[PDB]
């Protein structure tokens, strides 16, 4: 990219991860570290309201559970 808006694109992104687990453990917890996940923290927000939805939607459609 180079500038502009952004639109939960990020997340979207980033849960699918944490899901198929294509990112190591630490990874995650390091997010928080970042600026660009400052969401994470903040629940009455947008960007955390997907990291929060996308993840129990992805994470009950896909492996084993019931």
């Amino acid at each position: 990219g180079s500038s502009g808006s952004s639109g939960v694109g990020t997340i979207d992104q980033l849960v699918k991860r944490v899901i198929e687990g294509s990112l190591s453990p630490k990874e995650r917890t390091l997010l928080k570290e970042d600026p660009a996940y400052w969401f994470l923290s903040d629940e009455n927000s947008l960007e955390y309201k997907y990291y929060k939805l996308k993840l129990a939607e992805m994470q009950r459609s896909g492996p084993s559970s019931g």
